[PDB]
């Protein structure tokens, strides 16, 4: 680490004394799903450049931002723009976002990834509940939690068996129904590799092997601290291509290239989310 | 992994513990989480707060700050670690190990490792003691060893094995000794699998650990027993089972009234005077 | 971290402005395989203190010479990640590789067989990887991307060229060698200790036939360039899967058999220059 208590605390009451709005639920916008800051109603913008402590970007492109609106009603502030291992950016960084939500006052955390397919029965353009994680970089020392606690975010050895939220689970499963959509809602565990290089067939193998539906490079480090915090959490994965299982069908590879989650298809998952912000339990 | 320690460190922190204490062990014994009463066992015993051992690694002061305790345990010249360091609090692996090596240069020819684990294999229930027979070293396989950097061939070989870790001498006289101790519970025997930490695990990772063959599951222990054998200390060691891991969606609803407490103070009790009653079979000098 | 594009091409630039070779092969050689650096004709010494921007060997030197008539850039002397290098010093020289003009990469290591049926001497076509290092962190790739070198996340399915692999295996009959050509997955374990029996039957039960600790960083640079890359590991042990066969120790000497055996690989990888293709 290098964030001091302080440092979250003042970036917290800076957020809230340049906007009159008050969040209750955040959302992480992964990659080709930032269009649903779109979705805002009543927003107002902060680039990350603005907010004092905010990891500054090295990246191509623009800083990204944090857009605080409601959506279908609710308070929500919105992340666009997320910052990877892969990068360069340590662990303490990229999770950083997550706990000045905490100190705003934000109870739920949404959070939205694209992911390769390891599940045969995956196809691409479908969306999977996040059920369950498996942390590489974590059993190897790589866990945002590291160095000392402090007990005024939570616990020394915090449990993670029970990460992804039941009742919204079930909630989304329910909603899901009368959405009327051609596939059903998929469900599955999210591995977590560093990257960025992408998995040999060899390696494919065993993320299967480990019992892995589906693979990226983030979400967990924030999953983590959000229950460390005792967020609330949820969040789906889209899957933007099939990874390829075997040298058979490497061989078979032709029109092919890995392109980002369809437009389409990321615009059903940003519509989906939307709309369950009906179904999250209100602070009350 | 930037080892800032000389050998000339590791030989000066020696050196003070000799000419400060008249001790010289033969057994160290790092005690685990909870086990940390096997020093009130010692005879003739002499205390050394890290604060005051030169090198030692440093903390932020919480509220156990950890010690080194000389003395006799059943007759055995012994020097006792109460309080470890732990990767999971920020710490170089080569800070974790650092004593491991000064406990060579202060004449110890064997290592004893205790811990808190949790369960993974259905067997082993909370309360159990388990002989550890090997281990799996997952941050190892990334980078995270804490012989990572040159070797220094006063120590050791640049590749040491580690096929025979946990003594076989040792492990036929621990299952022995208890044989005729004559417990209710008998002695467990397996893998311990270490993780970084701090978060616990997900079900789904306690499933690949379990696919993996792991018995156990803690945060530490592997990186001192890695620096012993490089050493050439002879080792043997304990898990004590705190709890058991929820390896199914099923039974984690049902996870209900509950949380992983400390190591109950009656079987660690009963861990702390089998490793007492266990110097007796070490071999001499 | 550590190198800028200026830098990688300030190091290739001196290279050439300090030598008439132009290579178009590369060749990393493994623990016990460099003596492939004596057939070189024309051969001309880099100890690495002496080239800009080089990582210190702390007995490490660059050779440039013909091997079976190709042009060829010699790394006698690689780094390990176990020695304390962080994998962007490991990888530099693949990309400087690529600055000099080089195109194919080749790659030979040291492994200890996973799989039961391979024996001490065997030679095993790298056909896969498993980057263990890599699902953690340490990928050599981490960090800023600069498109001048490669894609940000780049596909390394088919890191191990399938024509070479194809004419590997067509030598090798051509050889007549009485023991067949092993093929198969090298798992990367960072090191330095070897693996204990619950560790190597995981790497089994993983797919990998072969462990080491080196080789995986290159290969992953050298994809990211475009490099072409083919490689081999000498099984110099049979690595203990049980406790049975623990107790049983031998005539212990792993080492001298394994002159005909490094000796061998040495003089395959001397043959295939002939089969890679021209640019
Ligand atoms: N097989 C794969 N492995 C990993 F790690 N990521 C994959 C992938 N296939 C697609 N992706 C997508 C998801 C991320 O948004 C993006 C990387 O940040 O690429
Ligand atoms: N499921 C579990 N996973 C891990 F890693 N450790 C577990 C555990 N259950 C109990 N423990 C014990 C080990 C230490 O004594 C202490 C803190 O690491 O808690
Ligand atoms: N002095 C030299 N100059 C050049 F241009 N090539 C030399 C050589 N000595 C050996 N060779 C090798 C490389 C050619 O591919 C090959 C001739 O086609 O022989
Ligand atoms: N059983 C084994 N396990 C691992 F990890 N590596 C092994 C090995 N046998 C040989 N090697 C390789 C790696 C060293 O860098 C190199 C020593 O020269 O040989």
């Amino acid at each position: 680490n290098g964030y001091t208590y302080e440092d979250y605390k003042n970036t917290a009451e800076w957020l809230l004394s340049h906007t009159k709005h008050r969040p209750q639920v955040a959302i992480i916008c992964g990659s080709g799903l930032g269009g649903l800051t779109d979705k805002l109603t009543q927003a107002q913008i902060f680039d990350y450049g603005e907010i004092p402590n905010f990891p500054r970007s090295t990246v191509p492109g623009h800083a990204g931002r944090l857009v605080f609106g409601f959506l279908n009603g609710r308070a929500c502030v919105m992340m666009q723009g997320r910052f990877h291992m892969y990068e360069g950016y340590p662990l303490w960084k990229v999770t950083f976002p997550v706990r000045v939500f905490h100190l705003l006052g934000v109870d739920t955390l949404v959070v939205t990834n694209a992911a390769g397919g390891l599940n045969p029965k995956f196809e691409v353009g479908d969306i999977m509940l996040i059920r369950d994680h498996i942390n590489l970089p974590g059993f190897s020392g790589q866990n945002p939690l590291r160095g000392p606690n402090d007990e005024r975010f939570g616990d020394r050895f915090p449990a993670m068996s029970d990460a992804y939220d039941r009742t919204m689970r079930q909630r989304a499963l329910s909603t899901w129904k009368q959405m009327g959509e051609q596939r059903e809602l998929q469900e599955g565990t999210y591995v977590m590799v560093a990257g960025p290089s992408f998995q040999t067939v060899a390696e494919c193998r065993v993320l299967q092997k480990l019992g892995a539906d589906a693979v990226g490079m983030s979400t967990v480090p924030e999953v983590i601290v959000a229950r460390h915090c005792g967020l609330r959490v949820f969040g789906f994965s889209l899957i933007t291509d099939k990874v390829i299982m075997d040298y058979e069908s490497l061989e078979k590879a032709n029109h092919e290239e890995v392109l980002a989650a369809g437009k389409q298809a990321a615009q059903k998952l940003e519509q989906f989310v939307s709309i369950l912000m009906a179904s999250i339990p209100l602070p009350d």
